[PDB]
């Protein structure tokens, strides 16, 4: 769980700005691995999001390789080289409708296991999926997530920033998040990553979204996104808790879907 500094290379400059992200090296028994490393600029909170990694293993989640104390405190993953899939799709705005599918369909399998696992993410959206190759989508970002109890299917918040635009009613109104309400984020990512990682409800107040759902309104569907797609998107916000499909049901109308896809290609 804590690295040796010494066996740690960090790069000068930033991935990107709880701190900053750097690309750096890390000595393995006989391999170098190349590595992301989350710096703190908040520890318990950092101590807590790596916990959580660590109970995780799963090929669409990102590997913790551990923690390491020095200058500031140090969160070392694997490194996922492409980047987060809202600003990969954004920078290759002609990625095939397949291959969206394709990733997505990886989110929902790693989130498959995670609710299998009994974690709830509570921050899954397209900045929070990192990519591996254009064909390869992990989750990352675990810094809200939580380990449920053994007796309850939800966490309940003591006080609520909040990214509001993924979150679930029952969230905004009861502060509960089960793995339902990231199956409500999940449709959100989908929508994100169908619309080349535009942001979703574009110019709108968090109370403006509050007030679009209540009266029953969802985002429109995205250019050349498929029906079946959509469709599923408007069921991942299915209002009503219990209704909602968990994702055992999402990864498996996206695994059909996605192999029809595949074949219809062929
Ligand atoms: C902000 N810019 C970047 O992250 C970033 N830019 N570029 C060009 C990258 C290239 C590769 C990776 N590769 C990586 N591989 C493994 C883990 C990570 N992580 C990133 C976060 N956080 C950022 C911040 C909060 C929202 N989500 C992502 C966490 C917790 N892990 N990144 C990350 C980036």
């Amino acid at each position: 769980v804590y690295l040796d500094r010494k066996l740690l290379t960090l790069e000068d400059k930033e991935l990107g700005s709880f701190g900053t992200v750097k690309k750096g090296y890390y000595q393995m028994k006989k391999v170098v691995k190349t590595v992301a490393v989350k710096i703190l600029k908040l520890k318990d909170e950092l101590l807590a999001e790596a916990n959580v990694m660590q109970q995780l293993d799963n090929p669409y989640i990102v590997r913790m390789i551990g923690i390491c104390e020095a200058e500031s405190w140090m969160l070392v993953m694997e490194m996922a080289e492409l980047g987060p899939l809202n600003k990969y799709l954004q920078q290759n705005r002609h990625v095939k409708d397949k291959n969206i599918i394709e990733l997505v369909h990886q989110v929902s399998m790693g989130m498959k296991y995670l609710e299998e696992s009994n974690f709830v993410h509570r921050d899954l959206a397209a900045r929070n999926v990192l990519l591996v190759t254009q064909h390869y989508a992990k989750i990352s970002d675990f810094g809200l997530s939580k380990a449920l109890r053994a007796d309850e299917n939800y966490y309940k918040a003591q006080t609520h920033k909040w990214p509001v635009k993924w979150y679930a009613p029952e969230c905004i109104n009861y502060y509960k998040f089960s793995s339902k309400s990231d199956v409500w984020s999940f449709g959100v990512l989908m929508w994100e990553a169908f619309s080349y990682g535009q942001k979703p409800y574009r110019g709108m107040k968090g109370s403006e979204v509050t007030a679009m759902l209540e009266k029953g309104e969802r985002m429109g569907c995205p250019a050349g996104c498929p029906r079946e797609m959509y469709d599923l998107m408007n069921l991942c916000w299915t209002y009503d808790v219990e209704n909602r499909p968990g994702f055992a049901a999402v990864e498996l109308r996206l695994r059909n879907y996605y192999y029809d896809v595949v074949n219809h290609h062929h």
